């Protein structure tokens, strides 16, 4: 009669009004068919080598591209007409500020939630036509990253390049996926991969799960400053192809929202066990400090012990309970208010193997290019 509106409802997104059609059911209008074209016209190859060079948010796009391609290019690089410029430049610079609560939270956080989301485990474990399964896992992890960039959105900065590159690597997987045995065996009766509403669960378990989770541990967020960050994430949702009509308008929108289309999917399954195993592994033997029992404490306690238990993520009970007691004292020092706090030596030993692995994150993902799978 009148209490919860659905989810879905056009009433609580950015667009503000619409029809009200269920985003289970949509995927990308405007890429899907082009880059079926493209794929089909044996174009990858070159399009792939002509988009290397494609590096900067204010650059033209290469010449020589299929012209059903750079009409879409054309389209989809432009900023929606609601894009704040002040406030994007606020939530990058906030990103930065918090940098290593952020990039551990998205690191190790969202990046084991996501092999507990069934969805997203099976279209990147299944997925043939890029790299290899290590760097497959190893990008999953990092992604909040570029979004969160210093520059993302300026002329300088590479977020708009990468948004469009990825909704074109998205519309080639719907393409290509479909065509695999063990993907539609194992889809639950989804005809194609990454629909609308699957990229905002993943948007859910970014950037609601990491404002939480700041607010949580103590983090200073200030108001502006989470509008801030909240636009960042709205406005990436529409570069990568998110229609205005499903994304949140609101944090009091997009909290809601979370409990009822993230928290309720999360499943192991065999795919994401074999993901979490490869992600584990490839902390681990990073330079930075991280060692098994570490990680393995840090993420039960970001991620709670029902989410950790659902991933195998071995239990640490005297680290976690020395992490609970003393990493909101490690924040508020670093908030600066309150003196140095006594504290076990381990919880600066894990500070600085969580900044060294931001660090890395940083590190790595700058200049690899994003290709259009193929095959
Ligand atoms: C906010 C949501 C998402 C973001 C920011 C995102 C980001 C990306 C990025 C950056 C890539 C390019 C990887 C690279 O080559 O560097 C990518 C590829 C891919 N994405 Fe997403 N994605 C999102 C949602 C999804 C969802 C919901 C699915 C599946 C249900 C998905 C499945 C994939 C697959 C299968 C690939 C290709 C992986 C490969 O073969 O290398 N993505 N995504």
């Amino acid at each position: 009669l009148a209490r919860p509106l659905w989810t879905w409802s056009p009433s609580a997104s950015v667009a503000g009004t619409g029809v009200g059609v269920d985003p289970e059911y949509v995927w990308d209008e405007e890429a899907d068919p082009v880059l079926a074209a493209v794929i089909d016209r044996g174009e990858v190859p070159a399009v792939n080598a002509l988009l290397k060079q494609w590096t900067r948010n204010d650059q033209a796009l290469p010449g020589g591209l299929p012209g059903d391609l750079r009409e879409f290019m054309e389209h989809a690089r432009r900023m929606p007409s609601w894009a704040d410029k002040a406030a994007l430049d606020r939530g990058a610079q906030f990103s930065k500020t918090k940098g290593i609560y952020v990039g551990a939270l998205y690191g190790l956080g969202s990046g084991l939630m996501s092999t507990a989301i069934p969805r997203e485990s099976r279209a990147v474990y299944y997925s043939k036509g890029g790299a290899d399964m290590k760097d497959r896992i190893a990008k999953t992890a990092r992604l909040g990253y570029d979004i969160g960039d210093l520059d993302a959105y300026l002329p300088h900065g590479s977020m708009i390049v990468t948004a469009v590159k990825t909704r074109m690597v998205h519309a080639a997987v719907r393409h290509l996926l479909p065509q695999s045995p063990a993907w539609s065996q194992t889809s639950g009766g989804q005809k194609i991969p990454i629909s609308q509403a699957d990229i905002m669960v993943t948007w859910h378990s970014l950037a609601t799960f990491v404002m939480r989770k700041m607010k949580q541990w103590g983090v200073r967020v200030n108001t502006a400053d989470a509008e801030a960050y909240l636009h960042v994430w709205q406005v990436s949702a529409h570069m990568l192809g998110v229609s205005d009509e499903y994304i949140p308008a609101t944090w009091d929108a997009a909290n809601a929202q979370s409990k009822q289309v993230l928290d309720p999917i999360l499943a192991h399954t065999p795919e994401g066990e074999a993901l979490t195993e490869v992600l584990l592994g490839i902390v681990a033997e990073l330079d930075a400090g991280l060692t098994r029992p570490l990680i393995g404490a840090f993420s039960r306690y970001t991620l709670g012990g029902e989410v950790g238990d659902m991933i195998g993520l071995a239990k640490q009970p005297v680290l976690e309970r020395l992490i609970a007691t003393a990493w909101p004292l490690l924040v508020a020092f670093r908030e600066g208010l309150i003196p140095l706090p006594a504290v076990p030596a381990v919880l600066w030993t894990l500070e600085e193997a969580l900044r060294k692995f931001v660090l890395l994150f940083l590190s790595e993902g700058r200049r690899i290019a994003i290709d259009i799978p193929d095959v």
